[PDB]
Formats: structure tokens, C-alpha cells, sequence
């Protein structure tokens, strides 16, 4: 035995920032991951990468995205990034291999289908690294809004639209529902 | 006032069967929808359509899919179908617009990201008709397996791989978790 954090029971949390909502025509501009155990304890935070994209593309973003990504400082980190999809993927992969094996953990986060659709198109290896299933906190959010609005309203999230920050919020949100929405 | 079931609080449940897992390469061969209220009471079941596809496509399915879709009788229903994506979408659309307005309800069901990706590519209008978000029972399934295995194991689901029967399972599974996993 040893005290290393590896285990196939471990959960992988991942968030992305994109130039838009269309996985076929938009790109990934940021990636972050966090590994927790099944009890939601953070074991290690993964690398956070601004992913370089050609400026001609970044200037074809709508107002909402140019506003948010400039504001958060992400657009600047992107212009000065020497990391493309493959390198981010590889490094992320090397990190995740330490805590859990391939296809073991579901994709964990908030509204992660969109992420799954970008991963599938731009990061096939990392995408395949996840189990087919998803652990989406947003589902708990919906149920809290419909069935226990006072519970949902007690955990207001203010997203900074930065991957590492958002992943941290996703975990905290799940921890919250476990205590206040779940029968355990 | 009136006793018609329409409401923007109503939920739309939808299941699909495909020829495979690749949305850019595979096709929808079945669709079904069910509308419930927020309390999960079933208001009305929607049209269940076997969707016609050419034999050259169906015969290119792997063993697993040819086995399941033949056995479930879906394959014969597909060959004999006079309905394509557009007609199924239109009729489904005409049905849904009587219980909820556009973009109000999340996509509801089990592991619906796969469905969202086929809907997006093959049924643009119906896809736009849902709210961006998802209500996935699979998420509850995961948490129960990790945090309360005895609860998860008390509702074993045997899927027939027929859209309408799967939708009815997804609802009853949510009803099951609401009672035995939720703090209500
Ligand atoms: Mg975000
Ligand atoms: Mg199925
Ligand atoms: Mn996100
Ligand atoms: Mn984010
Ligand atoms: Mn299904
Ligand atoms: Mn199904």
C-alpha cells in the first residue's frame, strides 16, 4: 500500500471556455481540471491552460464573448499562449493518469455536454479518457429550483468564466446539495 | 382559466434510438416524447416514430446494434416506416407546443447528451425548442451508486431499447430518487 492519490473511484472535474457555443465552428480557449475522491475531497488541481487561437478568430466573437473574455483577462492570456489543443491535452492527460485510469470516471461539472462536444471534436484522447457518463451538478440545480427553491436560492453562484474557478464552484455546489438536498 | 395541460413549468422528456454512437455518421431510427409537470405527473405521451432509413445504412451497423434493434422489433418498423426526420420532428413539434412554449423546458431523460448531439444535427428546430439545460436522471444514478449503493440497487432498470419505454423508465427512476434520495 501507499499514500498516493490514485484510485479508480476518483472523480474528474473539467471546465472549458470557448469562443462560442458551436463546437463545429468555435474553439477551446481555456481548459482546467480537478481530481476529487468520491467524497468530493480535492486531491489535486490540474494544469490550467489558456489555449492560443489566431486573432482573426478571436475577433469574430460576438459581443458577449469579447466582453467576458477580455474582462476576465482570458483573451490576453490567449494571445500570449504557446500552448495549442494537443499540448494542453497531452499535459492534462499526463496529469489525470496519476489519479485514475482511462474510461473510469464520468465527466464531472456543470452543463458538461457542451464540453463533451468540444472535447470530442478537439481533444479526442482526453474525451475518450472519460467514462461515457456524466456527473452534472446542473441537474441537482434544476431539481432544487423546482422542488425546493429556498434551498437552491441559498447557494448563489457568480461565475468568473474562468475554468479553474468554475470547476471549484461546481464542486462546492455539489457539496452543498449533498448536505441540503440529499437524503444523507 | 381552463383545464388544458399547457404550462411553461412543464417538462419535456425525450428518447432516441440510433444506428450508432457517432452523430456525424449515424442516424436517428426512433424518437419518442413524454410531457410531465414539475411534480412528474405524466400529462400526455407524445408520438412514437420509427424513422425510415435505407438498408445500406442499417446493414452497416455493428453486431451489437443489429442484435438489439432486430430483437426489439425496431428494425422491421424502420424498414416499413413512411416517416423521415423532418416529418417526425414536425409532428413532435406540433405536439409539444401544446404543453409548453419554446426554450422553456430542459431536455429530460437518461444520458441525454448523446440525444442532444443527434437532435442538434438532424432535428435543428426540435433541438432549439428545448432550454439549453438538461435534466439527467443518470446524474442521480451516479450519486446513489457512490453515496448510497443500497438505494441505487433497489431500482434496477432493464432497458428494452425502445424510446417510449425508456422515457417511461427515466420518469419512474426520477420518481424513485425523489422519494428515497432527496431531502423532501
Ligand atoms: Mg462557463
Ligand atoms: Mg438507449
Ligand atoms: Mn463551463
Ligand atoms: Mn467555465
Ligand atoms: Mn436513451
Ligand atoms: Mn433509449
Amino acid at each position: 500500500s501507499n499514500a498516493m492519490d490514485f484510485s479508480d473511484d476518483n472523480l474528474i472535474w473539467l471546465d472549458l471556455e470557448m469562443t462560442g457555443l458551436d463546437p463545429e465552428r468555435d474553439r477551446i480557449i481555456e481548459i482546467a481540471t480537478i481530481v476529487t475522491n468520491s467524497h468530493l475531497d480535492i486531491l489535486a488541481e490540474g494544469p490550467a491552460f489558456a489555449i492560443h487561437q489566431p486573432d482573426k478568430l478571436l475577433t469574430a466573437m460576438d459581443n458577449w464573448n469579447t466582453s467576458h473574455h477580455t474582462a476576465s483577462g482570458l483573451l490576453e492570456r490567449v494571445k500570449n499562449s504557446s500552448v495549442d489543443e494537443v499540448e494542453a491535452e497531452t499535459l492534462t492527460l499526463a496529469f489525470l493518469e496519476k489519479y485514475v485510469s482511462a474510461g473510469k470516471s464520468p465527466l464531472c461539472g456543470n452543463s458538461v455536454c457542451q464540453d463533451r462536444r468540444f472535447l470530442s471534436r478537439y481533444m479526442p484522447r482526453l474525451n475518450q479518457f472519460f467514462h461515457y457518463r456524466h456527473l452534472d451538478v446542473t441537474t441537482l440545480k434544476i431539481l432544487a429550483q423546482r422542488w425546493a427553491p429556498q434551498i437552491a436560492a441559498a447557494h448563489i453562484k457568480e461565475s468568473q468564466h474562468l475554468a479553474l474557478q468554475d470547476i471549484r464552484d461546481s464542486i462546492e455546489e455539489l457539496r452543498y446539495y449533498r448536505a441540503h438536498l440529499l437524503n444523507l
